[PDB]
């Protein structure tokens, strides 16, 4: 006979109550699947070049190739209103990942340790509590506030500060709320964090998917010792999460984050390193996309913005990224044939998120069944 | 003011040796000529099959998977390795034991050994890895906290594990048994037989076997190539391989790994190998895809071609031989790699492969690794995927800096 191999423990606590959980789908957090989103031509075309010059195809240095994270960095200097603030970002401190969940693993497991805390959003994108539980830290939730337009509670969130405390986590703009946070607030965020001293991690991947002329603020255009680590990519803006490209970014004026950075560069050994087609074929285009085709995406999700108010249930209307927030007993009898996705799942009960991304005709057919 | 942030321990233990070796700058005039590479993408002389490149233009322009995949990887590209590695199965009844459901997309190999002893082990618990051996292993454990204990491999007996050795090295903490076969850095292929033994010593102490084989294609010399697959055994086996080296695209970052569990013995592994694919997320989708559409269409002769160029580099290190200069080397038969090994007692001022390395790079700029990086003093890895002509003149100056230090 052979002994029963078992897994560890690690392994075992390792959980995704999204995909746990698994006909039309508003539950869909993927811009691919209709096709009335598309990733621009240039760049459908650079990697059409990139793989037929043959020049890509050998080992990327695993913390990301030199010249994306010099677009990269040159980049995101655009969400910096000043040459002091732009001056901060360099490109030996941005880090190109697996997607962006790679650069979460990589930023909260070159932090904290098992025993640890970090203090997350609530509701928010699963991921930061899937990879909380998979490595033993705490997922600390502070919550939104949904009439104070999803703000953190920065008076509720101070009494969860303690000694293991290691981060301060936002989404903004946010999944799954739809928020885009004020200029005052975010400052509000930055002191929170310098009078407890633990950094910034802000997930600002839906950073060009603001919608109605509205004003996105990064955490990186302040003029501020506080270390922040900026986490981004193309995922969703240019509509090709498939592709696992996605980058951290970490600005750090006075330099009391160096270990952390190094870690973080240490840990991209394990897997070594991100598709060196797509990080050229970024490197060649991310500088030359057009406002016009970041344009078309948000007139397209200002439509579905329009379709979901026709059920006015409450709701925040959506400023940004790609889904409102309207529990699981409602989501069950919908079924039994529109797919919902209940709020228990992100971290607050008593709501719904819904897809703003799919066709007008697929939604006005699902809200007219609601 | 503020706190100074620090790193984890697991960040904090993180190395690869390789990488922090990258060196003094040559005090010399020659040329830089560089045999430490383990890139087979470095010269255009070996070459990705135009099907796979056109493959995945079709791919990207179709506009069609630019989608998330499951974590696990794409439905079409499991079954489609599942029927790949079905060859090296010479039995229906060993072909039937390899199933797409056991198939992981990884991105690639490397990801596929994180998850392989991440979901296998906890920090305190041991391997069985062989040395000399490409570092990732090591690497890993160490970063997870994982023992790496050594079995050492024998250079006078082609390479082989030495299972005499390792059996007093199994404790009620060891977890798996790793072999490399192929291997780099070592550039032996296993005789069925040892294989076979291999397999058998995993029976009596009642671990897996985890087997690195992804230079499966890259046999030398009309070779057999003896997969852990092609046997009739209850032994559970994980194997990891993919299109990395033999289809010259390493950067892509795609892999694989295959469980082999005839009495569903190590479900839990797999489920727990899964379970662990969400954390990053999965795979780049357009390889996946045009992976999946070439893969079983690849004509042998595209590797044959590769398999030429490194017949030719071989011959080239044999050179080393004809001089009494103290290098000794089982020649490749498989891999990209030779292991050069060195009789210290033939000079006077070189006390180690690495100071053999230092002054071989200070003085010729020729560019080695010393065999310390892999586990195993004494020897140095040279590179055997070059072409000709670089490898010609490096080893002139090899031959000239021993003679230079003998006696
Ligand atoms: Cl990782
Ligand atoms: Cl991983």
């Amino acid at each position: 006979s052979f002994r029963r191999i078992a897994s560890s423990k690690h392994a075992q606590r390792t959980l995704q109550p999204l995909n746990n959980l698994t006909n039309l789908r508003l539950s869909i957090g993927d811009p691919t699947v209709d096709g009335n989103l598309k990733t621009p031509d240039i760049v459908t075309e650079a990697m059409v070049d990139v793989v037929r010059s043959g020049k890509f195809n050998g080992y990327p240095p695993t913390v990301g190739a030199d010249n994306l994270r010099q677009v990269v960095s040159t980049y995101w200097r655009r969400f910096c209103q000043t040459k002091s603030r732009q001056e901060a970002l360099k490109w030996e401190n941005v880090i190109i990942t697996s997607g962006v969940s790679q650069a979460i693993v990589l930023a909260l497991t070159a932090l904290c340790n098992e025993g640890d805390n970090i203090l997350v959003c609530a509701p928010s994108f699963p991921h930061y509590k899937s990879v909380c539980d998979s490595y033993g830290i705490e997922c600390r939730y502070y919550y939104l506030d949904p009439s104070k337009s999803w703000e953190c509670d920065l008076r509720a969130a101070a009494g969860m500060v303690d000694s293991h405390t290691k981060a301060f986590v936002i989404i903004n703009p946010s999944n799954p709320c739809g928020s885009n946070f004020s200029r005052a607030h975010v400052s509000d965020i930055i002191d929170f964090c310098q009078q407890h001293q633990i950094p910034l991690i802000s997930d600002e991947i839906y950073a060009e998917m603001v919608l109605n002329n509205g004003i996105f603020t990064s955490v990186a255009d302040f003029d501020t010792n506080v270390p922040r680590l900026i986490l981004g990519g193309t995922a969703k803006y240019q509509v090709c999460p498939g592709w696992r490209v996605g980058w951290s970014i970490l600005i750090d004026p006075m330099n009391v984050a160096g270990d952390w950075a190094v870690g973080m560069e240490r840990l991209t050994q394990l897997i070594a390193g991100v598709n060196s087609i797509c990080q050229e074929a970024i490197a060649r285009t991310l500088l030359k996309c057009p406002t016009e085709c970041t344009e078309h995406i948000v007139t397209q999700l200002e439509a579905g913005a329009k379709v979901y108010a026709r059920l006015l249930i409450s709701m925040e209307a959506p400023q940004a990224s790609m889904f409102v927030m309207l529990d699981m007993e409602f989501y069950e009898k919908l079924l039994d044939n529109v797919q919902v996705l209940p709020g228990e799942i992100f971290g607050m009960s008593g709501f719904l998120r819904a897809t703003v991304s799919r066709p007008s005709a697929v939604l006005n057919e699902a809200v007219d069944r609601i």
